[PDB]
């Protein structure tokens, strides 16, 4: 079923989902803190689920491949080896920036949002400080009570607001995660493809202090003793069956205008694909020379292959469904709606042309903006822009400090100047300093006006580009216990500091601030037209008959619809992939190398009981038609009793595209079976006290 | 179903023929001159049919290629733009060399055949004269009338030898080409794949003198009467419907030894496939400086591509099926079969043994002869060459003169030097010098062992190279007029010559004289063995009750099945693709820019009356468990009633290793519907008269 419906939206989708097939009533579901709701947890990014009394949480290898990456080194890598841990005390800290997120309350605060935005007047910057003041209000009432977080919440352009309140726990520790030629089979070539054949899981458990309350990482906390965990299915999953999957979608673009469509898709999406191609070959390269380089970077390098290789499947799925031509028509019949509307029309009409004027800014800025971007996001000059950033925020009562650099923040920014540690190499920090600088000095003069960077660059070819990247070599800030001296230090010792990459932070900072304003303005200017047009568009396509929903937000939703293939023409994609075709796509060279032990598992039909009759064999991925996006990686998938049938990991080719204009004939799930999983755990990378913990075995 | 069958064997497979739906009775296969295999044609390296009284003949666009880049110009490209014939005098010429053979009669000379090789004592040297002299005279003999071509077939090893008489049509004319959009839509993307969309067909006429005899092209020449034609099919072809296809397979390898194989697949495939790539490159790179070298070069071009990717697809498919595993198996089977047989053993094993020894003897040469045989067979040196070759072979008697420079074969080679026209520029032949002997300067020392060629370049560098490379410049035989002078010149003339490619030609030539007399030793040493072993194999394999049949030999056979699909693990192939198909590969960009008459008639339907319902639109291509393989291109898929349902034109990418080790699961052929044929030429690029002949509309 197309659709990421709140949980509010519960009623609308109650005949529907029966209707699919499921079994529990749709008033079990809307027990947000029950079973089996209060099991799924949010990682950041990342969905995953409670799925032991003792804390084990179970998600995607994909998702804890950061925290696998920073547990690994050149000799002793997990990414490729994998990991388990046979007693608690063997569990590895998944780094501090690590989060489970246990939902606690959703509060509609709506009224208070709008009157709070609508009593800031006409000025745009008065208006968005309004939202950052009522926003940081209610979330500091909200995480009044030790180990709470909240965040408010923007649905609909802005038409609703809600504040979502969560137990955070911060000691998260890993505990299983199969070997990458299991977690990531196929690599970058099967990414984003049926047929599919990835082992993408992994387990980590939570962990809270002994007088109960969340804790960074200690010898003496204890497990996480959840309310509610999903239990692994006990009844077969088959062609038709109905799944739903409950999870945290991170953005969808559906009711972006016709214009964000264009621009993201004749600059953004090639420019960062292209961009990406090229820094993936200069980090594989150094990787090759020197396995930490590849270590350190491993997460990085992961992120951006998924990223190009999104935008180029966005592409291609664009022209297929002629994409510019849909929005082009249902901007044409809103505008056209709204016009036949009389006088109660013509604000969303002026709403409309208030946000077709704001496209336009970001034309003959937009590739310097990107290049210099990405140089102030490398590793040294990032954590020295950061840390500067800090020192100036401190000064400020708590309250006006930037979101980012609270009081509520500070554990999160120290913990990214440590896991900094794992992820940086001096050697390949200068590689991507130089490949975008020689981006941004390959501009034409009229563009590359960054006064500070031509300043410090003092020149515009390769000699100025290698000149500049030799002085910034002279930082500290390679060095950890620099940066967390740094995290201490007031404004001035920034200001009297020689160190040049902390020099560059206080040149450009200035500019930094301003292009904040500007950015700031803009929002105050949406903040009265966006929700305005949004609001038109939906009652448009309520006219029409189609399903209404908001674009996802990072906020908790709903998605159902049954196991089932789908077809091009002279093709069908089957629902599922089984173990023999893991062993047909063997080569023994990377990405499709499979353990030895599972190739012999396959090749004597060793199927340990978990053999679908209805396939011949064990079931490793399949397909469904449900509406997930980015962020719904790790969500659970349950079968109509609720039980845990798979893990949502990805989508196929002609899905992603769905992120703009969403197509049911060809866009579906790709999951993990849990009998793959339980398989895997059983004869190739055996975790016998997991399957305890899960009553497997 | 499994075999490349002879007329003969219509009694083994006259049950499976009636199991699979044939409603025709196998006699009336048996009849070769009769309805409707006198109807299938072998125009030399393609197979065609006789669809019209007056001589129309159907085959593939890409067999039809040559003939439409003979009469292409970068001004007047009928490769892109394609053609059309609306009466016999628009009809251009196919080529001097261009053919249609109609077969009149099969003799078996067994006996005859065993006799020549038996009575030429036991030497090497004297079989390979001995069976030469024997086969020269029973041609003679054979095409004693005018207007006949016969050739010996060695089969089953030499187990059985045949006589072939056929009518040689020496004006053929094309009528029509389908846009190169059409014809190879999705070119080498889609080369050797399913999903399919390539409407590959092409029609020529067979013309001859008003007496009835085959001429060469006169303005005044008539079309052919052909005794029997197809009739297209007017019941439509469905999922699970019997078909059957007759035709001319080149060259399967079924019966090789596991070292034959070896060798294949471990040095010729990947050696040829790397080679044929870079020369590619060339060609694409110089093709996009000069729009006259791509027309020129188009053909060699669409055939290399063609070879490269094959050599690919039957490495992957020897990996899937573990081919060496099989042949290791079988080759070690016969061998235990025969030590159990004791005194019939004997003469197999020993014969077996004989042709073993024969292997090594290239292992220290085949990267020199491959550079080296590449770069003569370039097209100054090749012409320079091959003349040089007849100017020494005239002064000879006939019967004793080699077979290719005999009187038959003198109208062959004229026609090659008039084709070269067309097919000729110097710094493309240049360039294509400079690869080849870059190449032979790359090796070690040791192996670097031709005489003349590191004589002529006075070191073994680029620098030599390109002064080799500027010497051979200076020829002028990049001349027509030049070419067919040195065509009917003495041998003296030749040695007298100071143009540097007729020098080269007689600088190399004692050492070409040598080394195909070392050439002719070999094969002497074979004639014995190899029918001995292979019928071991053949009886091994009768025995185990696996389908016998001989290796493909250029000679006609039969092959039948039923229109399906295949899979793999998470998909099923359907048996056919549709216009819809076509229309969702448009990108606007070579090879996917379709005319804009088929994507408008696609968008609105415009179905012309051949929609098949059972797919909700007219069909493209169909797969069929059919076995064909290089030669078969433009054979007749023929339904249950003997009436035209297609062409064959391609298989799938897992069908290609077949030509080693069958495989049933994923062998299938791709054919060409005859609806979108029709469909093609009603709503796309039109021919009317075409239609009228056919009897369509
Ligand atoms: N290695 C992977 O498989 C990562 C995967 N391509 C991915 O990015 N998954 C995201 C979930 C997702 C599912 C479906 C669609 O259409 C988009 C995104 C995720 O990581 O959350
Ligand atoms: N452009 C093409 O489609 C050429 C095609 N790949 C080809 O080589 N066809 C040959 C026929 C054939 C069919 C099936 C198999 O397995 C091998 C070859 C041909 O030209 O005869």
């Amino acid at each position: 079923a197309e659709g990421m419906w709140v949980p509010q939206q519960l009623p609308e989708i109650a005949g529907p989902l029966q209707k699919a097939g499921l079994k529990l009533s749709p008033e079990q579901l809307a027990n947000l803190t029950g079973d089996p709701m209060g099991a799924v947890v949010a990682l950041g990014g990342c969905t995953a689920s409670f799925v032991s009394p003792q804390g084990l949480v179970v998600t995607n290898h994909h998702c804890a491949y950061g925290a696998i990456q920073l547990n690994s080194t050149a000799q002793k890598n997990l990414i490729k080896d994998g990991f388990n841990a046979p007693t608690l005390k063997d569990e590895l800290s998944a780094g501090p920036n690590a989060r489970v997120f246990v939902l606690d309350q959703i509060t509609d605060v709506t009224a208070q949002a709008k009157a709070a935005i609508a009593g800031a007047g006409n000025d745009p910057l008065a208006r968005s400080r309004a939202l950052d003041a009522f926003d940081k209000a209610q979330v500091a009432a909200c995480e009044a009570d030790a180990g709470f977080r909240c965040r408010l919440y923007s649905f609909s352009g802005g038409n609703t607001y809600r504040l979502f309140r969560n137990m955070e726990i911060k000691d998260v520790r890993l505990v299983y995660a199969p070997p990458g030629s299991v977690g990531k089979f196929g690599g970058d070539v099967d990414n984003w493809m049926w047929p599919r054949h990835t082992g993408d899981f992994s387990f980590y458990r939570a962990y809270v202090g002994k007088d109960g309350k969340p804790a960074a990482f200690a010898a003496d906390n204890v497990p996480y003793q959840p309310k509610h965990f999903l239990k692994f299915a006990d009844q077969p999953l088959g062609a038709d069956d109905f799944v739903m999957v409950a999870g945290y979608p991170g953005r969808t673009n559906r009711y972006a205008l016709a214009g964000e469509f264009n621009e993201t898709a004749s600059f953004t999406y090639p420019t960062i694909a292209k961009h990406y191609n090229a820094v993936l070959k200069m980090i594989a390269d150094a990787g090759k020379a020197d396995a930490d380089v590849k270590v350190k970077y491993a997460a990085t390098a992961a992120s951006m292959n998924n990223v190009a290789k999104n935008y180029l499947g966005q592409l291609e799925g664009f022209k297929r469904i002629d994409a510019a031509g849909q929005k082009q028509a249902e901007e044409a019949a809103v505008l056209a709606w709204l016009k036949k509307q009389g006088a109660a029309g013509k604000p969303a009409l002026a709403a409309h042309a208030q946000l077709l004027k704001h496209l336009d800014t970001s034309k003959s800025t937009r590739e310097r903006d990107l290049f210099v971007g990405q140089f102030n996001n490398t590793s040294a000059v990032g954590a020295a822009i950061t840390l500067y950033r800090l020192s100036i925020e401190r000064s400020k009562p708590d309250a006006e400090r930037e979101a980012g650099y609270q009081e509520r923040d500070l554990t999160t920014i120290e913990g990214g100047l440590k896991q900094m540690d794992r992820r940086y190499v001096a050697k390949m920090d200068q590689q991507l300093q130089t490949y975008w600088l020689d981006q941004y000095v390959a501009l034409p003069a009229a563009q590359r006006d960054n006064e500070v960077l031509n300043k410090w660059l003092a020149g515009s070819d390769a000699a100025a580009v290698k000149s500049l990247v030799n002085k910034l070599g002279g930082t500290e800030l390679g060095s950890l216990d620099t940066r967390l001296k740094w995290f201490k230090a007031d404004r001035a010792a920034f200001e009297a500091s020689n160190d040049p990459a902390i020099q560059y932070a206080v040149a450009v900072m200035p500019a930094l601030l301003k292009q904040e304003e500007q950015k700031k303005i803009r929002e105050g200017e949406s903040l009265t037209a966006r929700p305005l047009y949004l609001q038109a568009v939906a009652d448009y396509k309520k006219s029409q008959g189609e399903f209404v929903y908001p674009d996802a937000n990072l906020s908790l939703r709903i998605t159902f619809g049954n196991v089932m293939g789908y077809g091009k023409d002279g093709v069908k994609y089957t629902p599922f992939t089984t173990l023999e075709g893991v062993a047909a796509k063997e080569t023994g060279e990377d990405p499709f190398d499979s353990p030895k032990a599972l190739l012999d598992a396959v090749k004597a039909k060793r199927y340990g009981g978990l053999e679908d009759k209805r396939l011949g064999s064990v079931p490793v991925n399949f397909l469904s038609n449900l509406d997930i996006t980015g962020g719904n990686s790790g969500s659970p998938v349950l079968d109509a009793n609720g039980k845990l049938v798979g893990l949502a990991f990805d989508g196929n080719w002609e899905s992603v595209s769905s992120n703009w204009v969403f197509d049911p004939v060809m866009t579906r799930m790709i999951a993990v079976d849990s009998r793959y999983m339980q398989w895997i755990m059983q004869e190739v990378a055996p975790a016998p006290q997991l399957l305890k913990e899960l009553n497997l075995a």
